[PDB]
């Protein structure tokens, strides 16, 4: 039983006491503060919405425990059991909270608002900022999505010169990070933030998050092939690893397979097992089923070439319209180790100088592309900008002298179109001049309903690259 | 509903068609693998088990819940929908795995075995390494607890250098990472690996946590104060930043209290509001219910040290039995902003260096302390290093030509202390021949059933410092 009421950081318990007196509106919003990664993916604010903050979700037994949790954990009685009832009983134990945000999978540059937070009813203005714990962790989605993005605009721009088309995109970054995250749930929210931009998964908690919380019109939004692990491998014991391989594509003959080839020695692997002894097993598949070769150490990007060199010296190899070499398309090869946004761009540009298509690669991605991101890459931050005290609305901010990077903005916020088609965010309620046009958030939830959402496949159109869009 | 079939990595769904024939068993470890971060506290198994692998775990519709995905995911028939069903007839759809693991809370050298997984029924050959994937999360709350008994060591270092003695070391690293995790759940098993080696959070999630699967003789595990954030400051609007700070700590007059003060201009708060404007409203407050001035931006080092010479200028400091400046005791600081182990290091050295004493201090770390780590840190890693094919065992392992850092260990293994008292690990089944005293790992999981459990004071008590001891 998750509980709102003990969802938040400690100290936010007690803020309810330190507004100013007759405060009845406190107005919040979340930014990818400026400070590359010029421009954020929205996603993943609709998961935290109907998961954790929509319908009734105060009652009284979770009123009970709150108290008697924090009764210990301050030592003393600080808790606002009164403003919690209030709520409880004047709207059902619905947030009366409304939230506008930019759609899902919007592309927006830095330092604009995304989304805003403010309470609906005067008593309830402690809310806003107590639910702050929670909406931040929507930095996690947009940084995973966002990050994947910026991947697929590398591997975009390198297949397209090295074979002159984008076929298979889609399926160049494959997610290996199940084991390598914090939690299972956080493992289904970044694995469903990288199949915004591509549909190869291990992460299999990403579908169920999906299917739930956002929908697509195919039965599953991503996919994988079988393949071996270096136990399937090492199993056979040292002296038998070409009966391990032969076995291995002998039961998936005519489907792709993945094979770790590195267990005592890539090179003798690639030379001599699948280059002389088990060619004939390789030579004979579809190109609907390669066999996709998988070393996992040394150096990426030297352990990439001299795979390439030797397999490009036992198997037929042919010079694409590009000028690039490209192995026969029963054989591919899978870069799983080491990978992250550096290591990708030394690889595909390392290929590229060695005249190796990118279309004899895929690459997957476990910890670099779901555990080692953090909220300061983007500078993720929620704020208040404005309040209402006394009857009085005033513009609020911070302006911390020793760091102008953590200003943040005044006033009531909104988004619009400029004259060039591009987004800026007006501050100080100036959206209200309607010098800019509409504002282009939308409210997404409103005293305890979404009351706007987005399917997974549209959230996908949104994320698109402008080369796959043009 | 979780659903344990599909909790793997999509590639283990085709692995029960690739060991060899004839193999009845799989035996596989884990180790923090050796390649800075000397030895590792063992946490977090427990959660694991009793969350998601204890009792009834497998049921009818969870296969076929399991078939229809994996049939659109592989576009394919793969899925070993007659293995999962032996399991749910025979078993009641308990999983015949068994776990042996040391003690949660100990701290152990790198390269040892902390954990074994083998099946218990020769059908279920291809269900240890199933469950690779799930085992292997037991990574984050290794390294988290890890990672935050590292940085009590050099707190320790410092206060026992510049003070005397270790009092008050349990609060010196506050959890403020709630907000700067990827999930809610990553929140509550952070937290709780934090609170191994500290009694400060503000990460409420890991209370319940440690309630529900550990267990503390005291109602709570962590605790927290009264503080201020920047909305509760700028709200007053910025020409009455005073009267904001006023308000607070006339609210909370007799407990502590924190109160961010760099708003607009920390060293002026410092000097001029608190130093001054409001100087009365410190200097009466009790020893017990201290306020904390806390700034959050700028160079960490750097600000600590102006707002602590501001400070010292303006209050009554003394200097304590080691030499070092201590303020007076209605008077404190926290550095909540940039606080990782290096950064720490950086600051108590620095302080050190200018003659303040770490009791004037105490630090709070969020993204650092719980979401700036990766399974690389300690090189966490599950590996098989044991079959049974045609009914002969058969030691088995890696050991990449580029990598000798990735060699894994070989055979039967088990968990021993050295003569010196120190650990060892015993490879190829040399632990039967008894000649190093008994193997330190229990089973704590058998055939769906949690075999043995730690309270939380117990853990807390295996991962003291030595220093401590
Ligand atoms: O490398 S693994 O052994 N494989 C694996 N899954 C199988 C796999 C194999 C091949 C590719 S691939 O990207 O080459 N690929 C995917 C899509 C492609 N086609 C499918 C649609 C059109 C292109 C087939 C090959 C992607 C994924 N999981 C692992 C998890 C952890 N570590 C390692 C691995
Ligand atoms: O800085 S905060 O505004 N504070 C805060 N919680 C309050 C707080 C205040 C002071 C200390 S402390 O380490 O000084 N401390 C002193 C008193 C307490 N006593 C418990 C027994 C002995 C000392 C221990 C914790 C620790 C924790 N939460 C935040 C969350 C995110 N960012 C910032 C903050």
């Amino acid at each position: 039983e998750f509980n709102i009421l003990l969802a938040t950081d400690s100290y936010k318990v007690t803020h309810y006491k330190q507004y100013p007196p007759n405060t009845s509106k406190v107005y919040s919003y979340f930014e990818c503060r400026e400070k590359k990664y010029e421009e954020t993916v929205f996603y993943g604010l609709q998961y935290i919405l109907n998961k954790y903050l929509k319908g009734k979700v105060v009652t009284k037994e979770k009123i009970q425990e709150a108290k008697d949790v924090y009764k210990e954990h301050f030592q003393d009685d600080v808790f606002n059991e009164k403003g919690w009832n209030y709520i409880l009983e004047k709207y059902d134990g619905h947030l009366p909270i409304e939230i506008k945000a930019v759609p899902e999978g919007f592309v927006i540059p830095r330092g604009n608002v995304l989304f805003t937070v403010e309470n609906t009813d005067p008593e309830c203005y402690w809310l806003t900022n107590w639910i702050e714990t929670i909406l931040v962790q929507s930095w996690y989605p947009i940084t995973v999505a966002t990050n994947s993005r910026e991947q697929k605009k590398i591997l975009a721009k390198y297949l397209l010169e090295t074979s002159g088309n984008l076929d298979g995109l889609e399926y160049k970054l494959h997610d290996f990070g199940y084991r390598g995250v914090s939690s299972q749930e956080t493992a289904g929210i970044g694995a469903s933030a990288h199949l915004v931009n591509f549909k190869g998964t291990d992460t299999v908690a990403g579908l169920a998050l999906i299917k739930k919380y956002y929908g697509t019109k195919d039965p599953v939004p991503g996919y994988s092939v079988p393949a071996a692990e270096h136990s399937t491998i090492t199993a056979w014991g040292k002296d038998h690893e070409k009966d391990a391989f032969e076995h291995i594509v002998t039961q998936f003959s005519s489907v792709p397979v993945s094979v770790v080839s590195d267990s005592y020695d890539i090179y003798n692997a690639c030379e001599k097992i699948w280059g002389e002894d088990l060619r004939h097993l390789i030579v004979s598949r579809s190109t609907q089923a390669p066999l996709i070769i998988r070393p996992d150490s040394g150096n990426p990007l030297d352990t990439v070439l001299k795979v390439l060199e030797i397999l490009g010296k036992k198997f037929p190899v042919t010079e694409n319209s590009k000028g690039y070499k490209l192995l026969p398309p029963y054989l591919r090869v899978i870069q799983g180790d080491g990978v992250d946004i550096n290591t990708l761009q030394e690889i595909v540009e390392g290929m590229k100088q060695k005249m190796w298509s990118i279309e004899n690669i895929a690459f997957g991605s476990g910890g670099g592309l779901l555990q080692k991101l953090t909220r300061d890459l983007l500078n993720c931050s929620f704020k208040c900008s404005y309040v209402v005290t006394n009857g009085l609305g005033i513009n609020v901010f911070k302006d911390p002298v020793a760091d102008p990077n953590k200003r943040s903005k005044k006033g009531r916020l909104s988004l619009h179109r400029t004259p060039a088609g591009n987004f800026v965010t007006l501050e100080e309620g100036k959206g209200d001049l309607e010098e800019y046009g509409q504002d282009l958030l939308h409210t997404v939830f409103k005293n305890g309903k979404v009351t706007k959402s987005y399917s997974f496949d549209e959230i996908r159109k949104n994320a698109q690259l402008n080369i796959e869009l043009e």
